């Protein structure tokens, strides 16, 4: 019920339908969606935590307005976040069943790729990348971790597979794939020598595959732009 | 404005311990409870939801946020963490004359707090002087998402900069521990100076371990302590 | 003359030829290499600098042996070592001429990569791998840095590119996260971001350990090709 | 070693270079070496070779050997990989593990180390930090259990302003120098317990920041002190 209105409300702040600027407020929002003040209150709310509106000091809300500095900035955070749970996780030490699930993750992974270097599933790719990073916030045991890890990806364009849409399937791409999944072992395999600097490193290396992705599409093949949500209303981009 | 004293009033609430850990919430029991119309509560659990002392359930309503020890370990290594980004791209990037002035000054006004002897320490002055110190830091990079993002990680009454610092938790094993943390602020703006990211990223986030580190000696030898702390108030 | 000593002097105890344990002395070193003294005693010097050599009391010189330890061990070094000179680098500032001369370095191993990697210059990348981590060791232009990331790099097994038939699809395939690799530091260099450049450094050092694991492991036979690595007991 | 013709050679010639009797940039020949020492020219090739190997003597392209000039950027980037090889060490030690016999030891060296401070910051038993010091490091670069690791740390520290207790002798026993031996001792805890907590990142980090006292203390000497250059044995080999 609220989840549903999450999507439309996220669906047209993205296509920029409800632009940078404007101002929202629950019965005109509510009307917009054709649902119940409930959840759309839930919705408007929802969308604060995640990032995508400000709230209005008296009362109401604002479709925030990003620049490529906010781009940039959130999947550093992200990166960040991440290399601590890793830290975390080789530190404090991961329990038997948690290792093997992750393991098996990798493993599905590795499916992914063939003979030829553009020979990779990029769409199932991008499935069990999301899976991964999930299991790896989890990994070291704490809640307090895994909410603040969680709440670092999903900020406006610093989720794991954000990159990664179905419509950008691009030979530059798929190449790049093979890179990031040797960094995924390298994060478990840190983790099981209990290595946490090493885990650290090659998490906040991982995440900066995001950024080298988003600067090709800037320079090399700007129409990909209007295939990530919300990015073609960023105006400073260039 | 900012929610008003509904947002306020619920706040103390929670953070008194009035309102437990595991208690649930509901638009109408809240209302009851602040003697106030639904569109102001309405704003407040949303708030304090976005905030991160309430969790929504997942068929309507919310529930208190209960801490544990655990959860004020991971929040000050959360905070070292996220100062230590702020320090890494203000060494990286560069930081402006005026904001380097203003940074440098609040650390000659802390040397201020020193004397003679190693107990010689203005605890109530450091514990002012050490929140500017730590609102500066964040703001160095010139990043709005970074400054957004270091504050909200000091947002939680336990990791607050000067959370382990209260008035009253006034001993002396603390003020000697406050000359090397003294020393912990002159590296960190030195490194972002030198251009030395590396360096300001590893001291801001040894800095932060000092509050774990004045958190186990309460624990440990002064547990009488805990209760004149603040946000211990959450713990069981 | 006294490189050309280091080089045959060098090639004979990588063989096996002069075993580990073994005893060298000036004049019998000489009457092996059929050199002169002079270009022998530097060469015999040069390698208790490199570390294949011990001396002993009273002179002469005994041949080191070396264990899975020890390459584990030079390797975690060496990356260590390129990792300041990369954040030293990064944090000091580099000069145009040095960044145009570095920059030039990796162009030229792209030049090494086609669309494929079924022809790939392995070759070519070792020779070009050598001159780029050269470079990478003088960037921040500081000759104590310089000098102690070239001794971690002349250190036992070691060597940057550390084997022309062991030239399979695998090792092929992991050129290209190693190109990468070199990409990203001189990036972070330029941007004056330290920790990346550390970290990847680190990280770069990594690889030579991953393929000495992979022959270990998958390609056995791959491991006369590595000078020196047919010597250590595991 | 000490006893052999070569070895003797190796000791006097040391000391001559450390002393400043042979400057930086001296060009040293088998011939003029052999006549300073008065002993044969095989001792003398060892002992110039030896130093060479050391780092002391640099060698010359057409023959022969120099002393190797030293200056400030030159102390400052050898404290930089001390600090870099020390936090390698703690790191190793922290990842893999330590012994509870070798812990017990290091952590002994701590406590005799806190038995050095008083009421006052000034209170402070220098000469006994500076003998301490030195035995903590020493444990600390063994504490993994990898000779190559403990060589490597060994040679980082050997230059005499590249060791740990170099910046610390007993005629530069000033006042700033006693405050800093606190927040020097805070970091010896604080690596150590990084170690036991099995954190490497920490353990490193606290290594590398420990190592940059003695360039905050170097330049203080510098800027403000530079009466006290002489009386440190170890920054007589500095051109400027
Ligand atoms: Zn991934
Ligand atoms: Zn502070
Ligand atoms: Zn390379
Ligand atoms: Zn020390």
């Amino acid at each position: 019920h609220g989840g549903r209105a999450v999507i439309e409300l996220r669906e047209k702040i993205l296509s920029g339908e409800l632009p940078g600027g404007m101002r929202l407020f629950e019965v005109s929002t509510a009307e917009l969606l054709d649902i119940s003040r409930t959840p759309v209150r839930e919705a408007l709310s929802r969308l604060t935590e995640e990032g995508l509106l400000n709230r209005l000091p008296g009362g109401g809300f604002v479709v925030r307005r990003f620049g490529f500095a906010d781009v940039v900035d959130a999947i550093e955070v992200r990166g960040v976040m991440e290399g601590t749970a890793a830290r975390l996780a080789a530190e404090r030490g991961v329990s038997k069943v948690a290792l093997e699930e992750i393991d098996a993750t990798v493993q599905q992974l590795d499916l992914c790729f063939g003979d030829r270097v553009d020979d990779v599933d990029f769409d199932g790719y991008a499935a069990l990348n999301r899976i991964f990073h999930h299991q790896l916030a989890a990994l070291c045991g704490s809640e307090m971790i895994r909410r603040e890890v969680e709440r670092a990806s999903s900020l406006p364009f610093a989720s794991p597979s954000a990159f990664l849409p179905d419509k950008a399937n691009i030979g530059a791409f798929r190449r790049s794939l093979r890179g990031a999944q040797e960094q995924h072992k390298a994060i478990v395999a840190a983790i099981v020598a209990r290595e946490g600097a090493r885990a650290e490193a090659v998490a906040r290396e991982h995440s900066r595959t995001a950024r080298t992705n988003l600067e090709y599409m800037i320079r090399e093949a700007p129409e990909l732009i209007a295939q990530v949500p919300g990015l073609a209303l960023i105006s400073d981009h260039h």
